[PDB]
């Protein structure tokens, strides 16, 4: 008794590039199978129009992950010329008890390493400054050095926010309802990887293993530019 996201012609050329990764890397369901009304408990159309993505579990995942339209893989050069366009609408809920962390957005390497991740945070202190109930940014500092630099990118509503993450020769920025909130940063320690942009609910870290995150999208799609 779950509603189909592709039953909204908003969500028609994303899911067409996309594949549904659930609860793990695994696909569930690939392009064709969204655009014939795949829905589940992890992935269905809200009543007033969201493409809701939930999952329970340590690093468990309900995620799109961009597709070509020919089925190939993306697989960008994260760092050429061509510009990589990821928009989205999303609005965050307030997480259920012992969910901590909720990826919603991000730009990944063709192996293992997230470029960019985009979270909801429980709390997070960055150069001995925290901030609870924040969406953050997070850039890997290389494939081989696991640290990071984080930026905080939004108090935390539950309002509809548009987010856009645009990236371009060694650069990537991030606007949040218009407003750059993350500006050029420097990727070029990802020259020679290729990318791919991720969306949907990607549960870091939790303290209660059975609980469900949760994360809704009005609007979602990625794009070249040449
Ligand atoms: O407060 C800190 O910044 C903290 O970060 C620690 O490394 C983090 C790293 O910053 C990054 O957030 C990473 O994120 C994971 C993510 O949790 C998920 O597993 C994803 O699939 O892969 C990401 C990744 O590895 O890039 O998690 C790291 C972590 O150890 O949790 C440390 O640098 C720590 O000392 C620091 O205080
Ligand atoms: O999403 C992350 O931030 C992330 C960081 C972790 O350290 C892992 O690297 C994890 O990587 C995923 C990645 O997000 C993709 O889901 C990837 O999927 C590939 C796998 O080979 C699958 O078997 C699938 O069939 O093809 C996928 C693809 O490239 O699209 O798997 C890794 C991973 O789990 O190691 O995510």
């Amino acid at each position: 008794f779950y509603t189909a996201p592709s039953t909204e012609s908003k969500f028609t050329e994303v899911l067409s590039k996309a594949k549904l990764q659930y609860p793990t890397s695994t696909t569930v369901a690939f392009a064709d199978d969204l655009l014939d009304g795949y829905a589940a408990s992890y992935f269905y159309l809200t009543s007033d129009l969201y493409m809701q993505f939930q999952v329970a579990g340590s690093s468990q995942r309900s995620e799109l992950r961009e597709m070509e339209t020919s089925g190939d893989e993306a697989a960008w050069d994260c760092t050429g010329s061509t510009a990589h366009v990821a928009s989205a609408q999303i609005a965050i809920p307030v997480q259920e008890d012992g969910i901590e962390e909720v990826t919603i957005l991000q730009v990944h390497d063709s192996d293992v390493t997230p470029v960019l991740r985009i979270s909801w945070v429980s709390s997070i202190t960055i150069d001995g400054v925290t901030s609870e109930d924040v969406v953050l940014a997070t850039i890997r500092n290389g494939i081989d050095d696991s640290t990071a630099t984080k930026t905080v990118l939004q108090a935390h509503t539950t309002s509809r926010t548009e987010f856009n993450i645009n990236v371009q020769n060694s650069k990537l920025s991030i606007t949040v309802d218009g407003t750059t909130e993350l500006d050029e940063a420097d990727i070029s320690q990802f020259d020679g990887s290729t990318c791919y942009f991720k969306a949907g609910a990607y549960n870091n870290n939790p303290t209660d293993t059975s609980a469900n995150a949760r994360i809704k999208m009005y609007e979602l799609e990625w794009v070249d530019h040449h």
